[PDB]
């Protein structure tokens, strides 16, 4: 099958966001249409990183209602089931839980209640009593089973290694060197390395976030060869074209 291209749609300016016309619904719809033309299969709406549930809904719901009708899957970054359920009622397809359901266990029964997909990202404060790869697998496998208990199929339970979260630069290199072990879980893996600090370490020289798109595409091609089923990137066009060629060559084997 095809490697899914998840485009990043930030409603607020961050350090990896490039050109800034943010928090405009008409501009977001124009950007979503541009991402679809560049080859994006999924639109990932940025979310909270201690506001209330009503405040978090006020952040995402204007953009969600305007883009949910398009021919592209909508993914919302939220880890609280009250926010996810209101988004799922509007027709969003994916809930990107950056806590893998550890913050709100009701997330699993809510996502299954709407026959949707969920992304489980490895996160934490950086502390662990075991090596990072074994601790990441142990955490994600347990949370992936919780969604499985709730009734979500395995092909709809996405696993994100969480590059840039709860890991040192050396620990991220250990995870990126052993992506086959996470793909071996038979859950679809979502690689998220776009313009993060790990891609800056791939450069021998200091760089800006935009200057890291080519090495981000390198992680995409490297990830697809390792068996990942989707990538979360800023540059949709560069990765989608590169993913299309790698998908052709990998299935050719």
């Amino acid at each position: 099958t095809k490697t899914k291209i998840m485009g990043i749609l930030n409603v607020t300016p961050d350090s990896l966001s490039d050109g800034g016309k943010f928090n405009n619904v008409e501009s977001a719809v124009t950007r979503v249409k541009a991402m679809m033309d560049e080859g994006a299969d999924i639109i990932d709406v940025g979310g909270v990183s201690m506001i209330t549930v009503e405040e978090e809904l006020n952040r995402v719901l204007p953009v969600v209602e305007a883009i949910v009708g398009f021919d592209v899957k909508i993914s919302v970054d939220t880890f609280r089931s009250e926010v996810a359920e209101a988004c799922l009622k509007l027709g969003v397809d994916i809930i990107n839980d950056q806590w893998a359901g550890l913050y709100d266990h009701r997330m699993f029964q809510v996502v299954a209640k709407y026959d949707a997909e969920i992304v489980l990202m490895h996160n934490g404060n950086g502390n662990r009593d075991e090596p990072v790869v074994e601790e990441m697998l142990t955490s994600l496998l347990a949370q992936a089973h919780q969604a499985k208990i709730a009734g979500i199929p395995s092909n709809k339970i996405w696993l994100d290694p969480g590059i840039g979260f709860a890991k040192t630069r050396n620990e991220e290199a250990e995870v990126m060197a052993r992506l086959d072990e996470l793909v071996a879980t038979e859950y679809p893996v979502l690689l998220a390395t776009s313009r993060k600090r790990f891609t800056k370490k791939m450069m021998g020289y200091d760089t800006t976030p935009v200057e890291r798109d080519e090495v981000t595409a390198a992680t995409t091609a490297y990830g697809i060869m390792k068996g990942v089923r989707a990538v979360r990137v800023h540059n949709v066009e560069l990765n989608a074209k590169l993913a299309k060629g790698i998908d052709f060559l990998k299935e050719n084997e």
